[PDB]
């Protein structure tokens, strides 16, 4: 299959890019240039990742090596929730821009529709274990992503773990100015987000499918909780491909016509990621994979359950 999809700006993105969230600074620039060397040219990255620097560092000497030059590379940043103030987002964009050493993003997306009370902490808390928002909106935080592209900054923005309303609030936005390319979500077999996706999709707008392995690694993991690597039934799907469980999962989405990030920092995994167009789901693979959705979400937290702009009390 055709390895980019046409954004609503004319710019293709590559399907498959890598993930960079708890890729640690530390063993991040070898990730990168790896992946760049194998054939990964797009890249996912977010200030909050709090390794922006290091993921520069290999772009820059793949650059200098001449393995591949800026145009070939789609590389996306997001805001941050605490920078959501109008009179913030131009600085937040610059500062991704200064780490990453880039002077324009191919993408820049709204992190979370949530803003969060502006500070240096990413996740200000109150005493009883609450976000402390901002008074800031949806609208007005996209008014100040759109004259990003205005300035020649970032070529497309887009939006973040948006639900279906919160996506129309910027659909019906009077004087709008640029739709979103893009809404990224979490989609896996789990959390197939049928809803969504038919949705996003009818509005023109391309979804990215973030923690398509389960996001095994997050940091608020419970023992109990299921593993997609792990379940038995995808690894029979994956003996009867000869690939692995995780080529199954990365290949599941492109199917499906969606963008998928999968994350590694072990360069044999980030290879053996990339190898997803040789082979093909059948039709029943791809029932099987989708009918063991159970609206399971890996990634959502409970201390933010009460800020105005949660996006998850919505069906969709
Ligand atoms: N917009 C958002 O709010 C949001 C939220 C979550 C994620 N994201 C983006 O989506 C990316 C991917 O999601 P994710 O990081 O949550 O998790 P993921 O990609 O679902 O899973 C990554 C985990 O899987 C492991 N892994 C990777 N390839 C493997 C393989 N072939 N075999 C076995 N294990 C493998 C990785 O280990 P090693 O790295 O140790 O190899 C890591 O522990 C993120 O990095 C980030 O860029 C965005
Ligand atoms: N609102 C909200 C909200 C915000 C965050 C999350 C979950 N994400 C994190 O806790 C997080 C924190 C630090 C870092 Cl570096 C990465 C993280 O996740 C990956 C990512 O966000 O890309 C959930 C919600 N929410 O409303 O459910």
């Amino acid at each position: 299959m055709a390895s980019r999809i046409l954004l609503n700006n004319g710019a293709k993105m590559p399907i498959l890019g890598l993930g960079t969230w708890k890729s640690p600074p530390g063993q991040v620039t070898e990730a990168v240039k790896v992946a760049i060397d194998v054939g990964y040219r797009h890249i996912d990255c977010a200030h909050v990742y709090q390794n922006e620097n290091e993921v520069g560092v290999a772009i820059q000497e793949k650059l200098r090596e001449q393995v591949v030059k800026r145009e070939e590379l789609f590389i996306v940043s997001k805001l941050w929730c605490t920078y959501h103030e109008k009179g913030l987002v131009k600085g937040a964009c610059q500062k991704t821009l200064s780490d990453l050493k880039l002077d324009y993003l191919d993408l820049y997306l709204i992190h979370w529709p949530t803003g969060f009370k502006p500070g240096k902490e990413f996740f200000p808390l109150d005493e009883s274990g609450n976000v402390v928002p901002s008074d800031t909106n949806i609208l007005d935080t996209w008014a100040a992503m759109e004259e990003l592209v205005d300035e020649g900054l970032v070529k497309a923005i887009g939006i973040s773990n948006f639900n279906h309303l919160q996506v129309e609030m910027i659909l019906n936005k009077p004087g709008l100015k640029y739709k979103p390319a893009v809404n990224q979500i979490e989609c896996h077999p789990y959390l197939t987000q049928e809803k969504l996706i038919q949705y996003c999709q009818s509005k023109g707008i391309v979804v990215t499918a973030y923690s398509p392995l389960g996001s095994p690694d997050r940091p608020w993991a419970k023992p109990e909780d299921p593993s997609l690597l792990e379940d038995p039934r995808i690894k029979a799907i994956a003996a009867k491909h000869n690939k692995t469980t995780a080529q199954v999962l990365i290949r599941f989405p492109m199917q499906r016509n969606l963008v998928v990030i999968p994350k590694s920092v072990t360069p044999e995994r980030i290879a053996e990621n990339f190898k997803v167009f040789d082979f093909e789901l059948s039709s029943q693979d791809m029932t099987t994979l989708l009918s063991y959705n159970r609206n399971w979400r890996v990634c959502a937290l409970l201390s933010c359950t009460s800020h105005k702009d949660y996006p998850f009390h919505e069906e969709f």
